[PDB]
C-alpha cells in the first residue's frame, strides 16, 4: 500500500517510497530483489479515458522498440491474467536521481554541463527523429538526470509518427498560428535558454501572451516569415500586433558562451523551415567538445491510426503489447 493506493508489484519489488503523481498515474521508486538495485514504477490507470489510453499505448510500443542510452527504457510491465481483471498497469523503468527542473530550480549550471546535457538531449533526439517520431512534449521535467549527469529523455505520451497540459512554455511558434520535427528543436532552443540564465525564456500567462513573449525576444517577423503564414487570421493578427526589434542574445545572457547562444538563434529561428536539424544541431561548434558521430545511433527501423480508436479497443491493444512479460 502507497498513500491510500493499492500498488500489487511484489514479491519481486519490495520497499516502496512515493516519488509523485499525475492526472492518471503514480510513480514510487522500489527495490528490484532481481537486480539488486533501486527502480522506478509508474501505476497507470488510463482505461475511463480515449486520450490517456492512447498517451499509455504510444508510450509503451515506443519505449518497448526504442533502445538508446539517453532515452528512458522499459524493464517490466505488471498488468493482471485477464482483460476484465485489468484496471491498472505498472511501468518499471530505470531509477533516476533527479530531473532537469529540479535541477534548474536548485543549481548554478557550469558551461560544461549546459554543454554536455544539451548534448545528450540532440543524441537522444537524432535517434527518435531517425525512427520519424516526434516527441512534442519536450520540457525540463521529461529530461531525468543521474548522479554521473547522464541524461535520459522520458514521457512519450504525446509522441507521434512525423507526418510533414501543464505548460506551453515550451511549444513552437507555429503550433498557434497553423507539424515538423522542427517542434522538437524549438523546445530544446526554449531548455538551452533556460539553462543558461536559470529561467523559462518565454513564460507566457495565457494563450496569445505565449507568442508575445516569443515576439518581444525575436523581434516582429520579416516578410519572408510573415509570407510562409498561409492562414488569414494568423497573418493578419501578426500584422495587427505592435513592432517589436529583436533583443541582442548577448544582451539577454552576458554571461554566456557565445558558441551557445549562435546555436540558440538557430535553435530558436520563428519560421520551422529554416530552423536548424538535430544532425546539423550536433555539429555546431558550441558542441565540439562531445560531437562524435560515430557514437550517435538511429533508429534500426521507422516507427508506425489510434486518434479516433476507442478507448475500449486501446485497452485491448495495451493487453496485447504487455503480453510478452506475463509469466507462463
Ligand atoms: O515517466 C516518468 N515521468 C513522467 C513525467 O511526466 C510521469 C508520468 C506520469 C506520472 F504519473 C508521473 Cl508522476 C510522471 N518517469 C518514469 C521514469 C522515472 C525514473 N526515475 C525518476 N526519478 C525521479 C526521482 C525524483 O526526481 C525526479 C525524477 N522518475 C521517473 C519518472
Amino acid at each position: 500500500m502507497v498513500r491510500g493506493q493499492v500498488f500489487d508489484v511484489g514479491p519481486r519489488y519490495t520497499n516502496l517510497s512515493y516519488i509523485g503523481e499525475g492526472a492518471y498515474g503514480m510513480v514510487c521508486s522500489a527495490y528490484d530483489n532481481v537486480n539488486k538495485v533501486r527502480v522506478a514504477i509508474k501505476k497507470i490507470s488510463p482505461f475511463e479515458h480515449q486520450t490517456y489510453c492512447q498517451r499509455t499505448l504510444r508510450e509503451i510500443k515506443i519505449l518497448l522498440r526504442f533502445r538508446h542510452e539517453n532515452i528512458i527504457g522499459i524493464n517490466d510491465i505488471i498488468r493482471a491474467p485477464t482483460i476484465e481483471q485489468m484496471k491498472d498497469v505498472y511501468i518499471v523503468q530505470d531509477l533516476m536521481e533527479t530531473d532537469l527542473y529540479k535541477l534548474l530550480k536548485t543549481q548554478h549550471l557550469s558551461n560544461d554541463h549546459i554543454c554536455y546535457f544539451l548534448y545528450q538531449i540532440l543524441r537522444g533526439l537524432k535517434y527518435i527523429h531517425s525512427a520519424n517520431v516526434l516527441h512534442r512534449d519536450l520540457k525540463p521535467s521529461n529530461l531525468l538526470l543521474n548522479t554521473t549527469c547522464d541524461l535520459k529523455i522520458c514521457d512519450f505520451g504525446l509522441a507521434r509518427v512525423a507526418d510533414p497540459v501543464a505548460t506551453r512554455w515550451y511549444r513552437a511558434p507555429e503550433i498557434m498560428l497553423n507539424y515538423t520535427k522542427s517542434i522538437d528543436i524549438w523546445s530544446v532552443g526554449c531548455i538551452l535558454a533556460e539553462m543558461l540564465s536559470n529561467r523559462p525564456i518565454f513564460p507566457g500567462k495565457h494563450y496569445l501572451d505565449q507568442l508575445n513573449h516569443i515576439l518581444g525576444i525575436l523581434g516582429s517577423p520579416s516578410q519572408e516569415d510573415l509570407n510562409c503564414i498561409i492562414n488569414l487570421k494568423a497573418r493578419n493578427y501578426l500584422l495587427s500586433l505592435p513592432h517589436k526589434n529583436k533583443v541582442p542574445w548577448n544582451r539577454l545572457f552576458p554571461n554566456a558562451d557565445s558558441k551557445a547562444l549562435d546555436l540558440l538563434d538557430k535553435m530558436l529561428t520563428f519560421n520551422p523551415h529554416k530552423r536548424i536539424e538535430v544532425e546539423q544541431a550536433l555539429a555546431h561548434p558550441y558542441l565540439e567538445q562531445y560531437y562524435d558521430p560515430s557514437d550517435e545511433p538511429i533508429a534500426e527501423a521507422p516507427f508506425k491510426e489510434l486518434d479516433d480508436l476507442p478507448k475500449e479497443k486501446l485497452k485491448e491493444l495495451i493487453f496485447e503489447e504487455t503480453a510478452r512479460f506475463q509469466p507462463g
